[PDB]
């Protein structure tokens, strides 16, 4: 009913491009493999899946999955709880992601972002 839209398609696309680049030069990103739940495997399994699914999207980026957790890391994709990482071991990956000011994502965090920046994962 307004004839000017808040966001235009090109300020848009430059919120993207500029993620989007951040992702290809400096992303490293690692998958917490640590659950904080024990589902049947029906469900591990299928939470399996979607990690998967957001490796091939981050992949799409030029982003790298290291397997392996150490310093370089930026962002760390996990299951667990994001809000009580106080209460781990400070030897644990999450502690250890916050002590470096690493950025800590939720699978659904995850899944927005990547929606965000038009990767459709169902294809």
């Amino acid at each position: 009913k307004n004839v000017e839209p808040r966001v235009t398609p090109k300020e848009l696309l430059e919120w993207q491009t500029n993620w989007k680049k951040i992702m290809k030069r400096d992303s490293r990103i690692y998958f917490d493999i640590t659950d904080d739940v024990e589902m049947n495997t029906y469900n591990k399994s299928k939470m399996d899946k979607r990690r998967d699914l957001l490796k091939r999207g981050f992949l799409t980026l030029g982003a790298q999955i290291t397997q392996f957790f150490d310093t370089t890391v930026t962002i760390v994709i996990t299951r667990r709880s994001v809000e009580n990482i106080y209460l781990l071991k400070d030897t644990d990956i999450l502690s250890r992601a916050k002590k470096n000011y690493m950025k800590v994502w939720s699978y659904e965090k995850a899944a927005r972002f990547l929606k965000n920046l038009d990767v459709d994962l169902d294809h």
